[PDB]
């Protein structure tokens, strides 16, 4: 019913797998109050050729239509409801039928390392309204992997507990953002476990949600013993839209969506190049999207890649591509990250932050005491040689940017209690979290 | 014809129920021996295989589940597990439980035994944790079994503060909630703080499912009244057992005895019986991954086989738990359950929801929040109730709202941020790496 990797042998065959779905997709879209309103008074697009004419759908549209302005089915058919991360003030609602969920789960499950019944899969992203935890769990169950629901941002599951679970359950796969990969490495050391040796069953780490350079991705692999760090690109509104190949580039899942690159200035859409990621999902019923602009800054290739899936590649600059002018130079987060994570691994520089002033780059990072002044000097020389920005670099003690208590605090999972003995803490009566 | 597990109405007498149970025990006892824990227990001797042998079977204690952490109780290949969970309470001494896909169908069916129904027309806010504990996953699996739209509210997540849950309750026309009874009061207080009346401004809310705390009928009825007189539907369960009892329309919880053998353990005499007062013992009948033979939850319960007005033909259960622990204060014994009945007997217009007490050898110290006009009435009436019902000496203090339950818990909104490393000059770079 839905295409599989290897169902097309050329870009022309891929294009027809897409084109054949557009009548159903355009018919389903018009069922939603948003698109019915958009094409009121005129004749709607109904054929594949008409799709070239279709107007972009912006984030602002999804926000204006809160909660169910984008809904194309009866609510009786919805399986789950979700809201996006970012501004709580302007919620972005997304919702999925059971059949919508099978497409979502299949796309996440396209992990070049596999997800198997022999896997124990720690899901360490949030389950609170956002889709990310539910998505990894649904893929885990689709493939028969034992799912350990770690959740994230939950008082029930601090880092100390996740490290104990990683070790004691022989976890084989993780799902968490790239910062959480470093947070778990720092929490592992604090629990007396070496990330590079003491987790012999950990075979791959799945990651997304942040702009991630190859330089940082490779260091995260090295920190955890040289195991694969497998990136994907997605959103609450779209699910997974690209996944890594064994060579380390992300390929667009174009059999399940039409991908286009939007120039915001000219307002023109092309199938490759530099611009804003536009997505038309092909296998949705509940929340149809026509050329939804994620507004992520991306470069799409279509270059023949060494893996040979016959899919375009994508690099996600995102916000990390926003140039800040500092004296004569433009610095991006992506370029700073490459310099920070080019420091030797033995310096253990993982946690850092920078502020762009009009005149100077202020940058702080944690490094153990013996190596700190080497690290400050080498990062300074790297910035001089690569950017020529003025900089004030400060090395900090570990425990300064990422406090020791975040790495080691354990928290009992209490329920409300009302009657206490004299020697008990009655501060946990009603505020027990 | 073609469901493999029993449903309400498949037995017409206690004798028929008993045979539905006994017929599963050879499979259950064979599966139990496959686990390292039971194979070790019955090493060197003859293991139990038949129904008659079950009378002989030794209790499995919580301390056994802790000693066996993580997979000493595992009876199948790890390839067959769907999910892994750990219990609430002490993080220092974890209890693991785990379930195959088929184990999950039994769990989901038991939660779904809600006398109010769960239908495709329902929008179901799941407001218990998804972090290792089973509760969020269990409500979500039942929601999907019955076709209800599941809103994963999670609980104890920085992503879902009460202000956001109130907005969701209202704007999505939520029909069903699942959360502990304290969370029901927290949501009511957050609604008021947002300028919404729980008793009128949520017209689509038709029932509230609850568990996890000892809950008196007096408190349960007040929680119903606060939210407009809608049903508050209780169940009783544990991470290791799933749902073991659920409420009937008359307001008592019935044991799901078609899916487990329930026994009451007297710790003093060390005897197991099918009814009475003591510690809840459970033998689940429809699980493969983590077989349990007479697992003692150690919850303090009263099981009655007395007929209820509902007519389901299952024994009822009351869960005293910790709230049944007598603290002696001179000649009087005070229980949480009895204090709760007095606090929630105060008139609803006084708005007393949040309280706490400490047992001193000489005096009961009790504090609660009440609006200013009514506070002195509340202090006096609760004092007279304690004098009349317990005769304990008491120091009762009424507190300003925002004192036990801060305003920021009820109204604070929190952006769901991702890590950022490079900031413009005017931004807060404190959310770089600690972005929670
Ligand atoms: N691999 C990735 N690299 C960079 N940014 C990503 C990646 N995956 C997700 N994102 C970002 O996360 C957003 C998803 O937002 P949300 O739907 O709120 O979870 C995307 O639109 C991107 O801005
Ligand atoms: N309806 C209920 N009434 C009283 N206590 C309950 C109820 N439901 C659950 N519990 C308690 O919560 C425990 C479950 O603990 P856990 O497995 O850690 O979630 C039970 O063993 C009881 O102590
Ligand atoms: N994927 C995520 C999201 O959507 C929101 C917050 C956190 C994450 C993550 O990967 O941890
Ligand atoms: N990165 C994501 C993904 O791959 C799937 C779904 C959501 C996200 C996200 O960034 O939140
Ligand atoms: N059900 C719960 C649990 O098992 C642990 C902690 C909290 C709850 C709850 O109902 O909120
Ligand atoms: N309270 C619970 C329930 O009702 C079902 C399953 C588990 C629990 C729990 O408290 O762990
Ligand atoms: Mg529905
Ligand atoms: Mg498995
Ligand atoms: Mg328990
Ligand atoms: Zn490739
Ligand atoms: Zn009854």
């Amino acid at each position: 019913s839905r295409p599989e990797l290897g169902d097309w042998s050329s870009p022309a065959e891929l294009a027809e797998l897409q084109r054949s779905q557009l009548p159903r997709v355009l018919a389903q879209a018009l069922r939603s109050p948003f698109y019915a309103a958009r094409y009121r008074g005129t004749t709607p697009p109904r054929t594949a050729d008409d799709f070239a004419g279709v107007e972009v759908t912006a984030k602002q549209d999804l926000r204006d239509q809160y909660p169910f302005g984008m809904l194309a089915v009866g609510r009786e058919h919805l399986a789950t409801y979700h809201e996006s991360s970012g501004t709580a003030g302007e919620p972005t609602a997304s919702y999925y039928t059971e059949e919508d969920w099978t497409d979502l789960a299949e796309r996440f499950a396209r992990k070049w390392t596999g997800i198997h019944p022999s896997d124990t899969f720690l899901v360490r992203t949030p389950y609170g309204l956002v889709i990310t935890g539910h998505l990894a769990q649904a893929a885990g169950r689709l493939r028969g992997a034992t799912v350990v629901p770690g959740d994230a941002r939950s008082l029930a599951t601090p880092l100390s507990r996740m490290v104990r679970v990683l070790k004691t359950l022989d976890v084989t796969l993780t799902w968490c953002n790239p910062t959480e990969i470093t947070m778990l490495a720092a929490a592992a050391k604090a629990a007396g476990l070496r990330p590079d040796q003491d987790f012999p069953h950990l075979r791959a780490m799945f990651t997304a949600a942040e702009p991630l350079t190859e330089v940082r991705r490779r260091r995260l692999s090295e920190i955890w013993g040289g195991i694969p760090v497998v990136e994907e690109y997605g959103s609450t509104e779209t699910g997974t839209i690209a996944g890594q190949c064994p060579e380390g580039r992300m390929h667009l899942w174009a059999d399940r969506a039409i991908f286009e690159v939007y120039d915001p200035r000219t307002g023109t859409l092309s199938e490759a190049g530099r611009g804003q990621m536009v997505v038309t999902p092909l296998y949705r019923d509940a929340m149809p999207l026509l050329r939804y602009n994620l507004a992520d800054d991306v470069e799409v290739s279509t270059d023949p890649c060494g893996c040979g899936w016959l899919l375009p590649t994508v690099t996600v600059l995102g916000r990390a591509g926003t140039g800040h002018r500092i004296g004569p130079a433009t610095v991006t987060q992506q370029r700073l990250e490459e310099l920070v994570f080019s420091l030797p691994a033995a310096y253990e520089v993982m946690f850092w932050r920078a502020k762009a002033h009009p005149d100077v780059l202020e940058l702080e990072f944690e490094a153990p005491e013996p190596v700190r002044q080497r690290a400050v000097k080498e990062l300074g020389a790297a910035l001089d040689r690569e950017l020529g920005v003025p900089h004030r670099i400060t090395g900090l003690a570990p425990g300064t940017l990422v406090p020791a208590e975040a790495l080691t605090a354990q928290r009992d999972i209490l329920k409300a209690r009302y009657l206490f003995a004299e020697d008990e803490d009655w501060d946990k009566a009603v505020m027990y979290f």
